[PDB]
């Protein structure tokens, strides 16, 4: 699969499950 390359620079995710959670962290401002 097309792994996320833009979405996040310097921190990539292998499991979208963890990105769904870290996403909850970015969305908060």
């Amino acid at each position: 699969g097309q792994q996320y390359t833009a979405a996040i620079k310097g921190r990539t995710f292998r499991n979208e499950k963890e990105l769904r959670d870290f996403i909850e962290k970015f969305k908060g401002r």
